[PDB]
């Protein structure tokens, strides 16, 4: 389904790295964030779903994902939160293998910037823009298809 | 065209509000952001082109949006380097969820939601995060 999100964390650098993945197209989203809190993970949702039609979100049981916060933004916005990546291994290894490949990609490009937040948006725009087609172009035609 | 793009910066209640706006569809991107530094334009910008199509990015002649900072990254990129009623469009829905939000940074996030997506009142009826899809689909 083209609205369908996994949102999850994987640290690196001693920082959080917050990292949402359309399943159908493998597009990633993700950003340095302060610490894995409840706001935080919030605004990300909040924006995601500002830019991209979301309506499921699997999260992972953390105290962040049962936030207030995280629960008024899926209200507000219209997104199912599915806490169901903890329960589901065939989930998990999606989850799973997109965190390492970013973790490699973010390596591969870490000595061209200072900052790790700008060393994960290259590894996103590596990701996203690389590959058939390239996975940025995988969600716009999966969205547009469903437009009919 | 399906990678163009302009950006520009506007101020609310003191703080800054970088704005990108897809020229065909009239997509909108915002964010509350720290200062006009040009430095934070540049990693405004490469996000933006990690996650979007942007092929030109039609700017202004202020000092952030011409650093060098963001030649190097429209050239890490390959972005080509060359608006107020938009800005003016988000500031009267900012000004319709400030009050319901408990941060201007949230009601910007809370006022592009809606734009892109719960606007439908226009030739056509799609939102604008519809017609950047079909226009950025169609290319393909
Ligand atoms: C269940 C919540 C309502 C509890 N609270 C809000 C916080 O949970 C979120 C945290 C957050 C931060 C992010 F960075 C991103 C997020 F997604 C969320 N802040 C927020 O503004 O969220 C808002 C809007 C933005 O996200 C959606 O979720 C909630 C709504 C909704 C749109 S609150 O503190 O008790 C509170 C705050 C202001 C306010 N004004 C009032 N006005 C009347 C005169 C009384 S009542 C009242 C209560």
């Amino acid at each position: 389904s083209p609205g369908i999100w996994q949102l999850d964390c994987t640290h690196l650098e001693g920082k959080v790295i917050i990292v949402a993945v359309h399943v159908a197209s493998g597009y990633i989203e993700a950003e340095v964030i302060p610490a894995e809190t409840g706001q935080e993970t919030a605004y990300f949702l909040l924006k995601l779903a500002g830019r991209w039609p979301v309506k499921t979100v699997h999260t992972d049981n953390g105290s962040n994902v049962t936030s207030t916060a995280v629960k008024a933004a899926c209200w507000w916005a219209g997104i199912k939160q599915e806490f169901s990546i903890p329960y589901n291994p065939q989930s998990r290894g999606v989850v799973e293998s997109m965190n390492k490949e970013l973790k490699k990609i973010i390596g591969q490009v870490r000595d061209q910037a200072e900052h790790l937040k700008t060393a994960v948006q290259m590894a996103v725009f590596i990701h996203n823009h690389k590959r058939g087609y390239s996975a940025g172009e995988r969600i716009v035609d999966i969205i547009a298809t469903d437009l009919q």
